[PDB]
């Protein structure tokens, strides 16, 4: 099976059993998706950008996201709800584990200046967001092929019912949190 899905069962879980002393495996936080967000604020009135956008997340995730659209609301300029914002892939499963350890392993040290990602970043919900400065830090992005350097949000999404176990759940399968 996938390593870091190995990882995950085979040293995560039962460090997890032992952290929180769950009643059973069933109640152990795992990853459940991982959505890889791409903003275009503008995408209305810059088509292309939108259309990177696009191309990107595909050679980032190895799946074809869907556009993101801004909610209702009041003003904005005139005209606003249903608007293109930007992109966004959910990854599930075996590709999920896959983009993890890639993006642990991999893309993270790559990051400018490295020194580690947040340990804040946490919804209150059990859920990790990880803002990208750069979209580079992906091997699959060829700055060669791009219009420009840009950044971007990973949201990892657990069944954990807090941060703080999401947290002990995203270290111990290796994300490289400041310390």
């Amino acid at each position: 099976m996938n390593r870091l899905k190995e990882k995950y069962l085979n040293e995560v879980v039962p460090a997890l059993m032992s952290k929180f002393n769950y009643k059973s495996i069933m109640q152990v936080p795992k990853i459940e998706k991982i959505v890889i967000n791409m903003g275009v604020g503008d995408a209305v009135q810059n088509p292309k950008a939108l259309d990177s956008a696009v191309e990107e997340l595909t050679l980032i995730a190895g799946q074809r996201p869907v556009v993101t659209r801004a909610k209702k609301s009041i003003a904005g300029f005139r005209l606003r709800q249903g608007m293109p914002i930007g992109a966004k892939v959910t990854l599930r499963g075996e590709r999920m584990y896959e983009f993890l350890d890639k993006l642990i392993s991999v893309s993270l040290p790559r990051a400018r200046d490295f020194r580690g990602v947040s340990k804040k970043s946490f919804d209150g919900r059990g859920n990790y967001t990880l803002g990208i400065k750069e979209q580079l830090i992906f091997p699959e992005i060829d700055y060669d092929k791009v219009n420009k350097v840009r950044g971007m949000d990973i949201v990892i999404v657990t069944t954990a019912n807090t941060d703080e176990e999401a947290r002990e759940l995203l270290a111990l399968l290796g994300m490289p949190f400041q310390k």
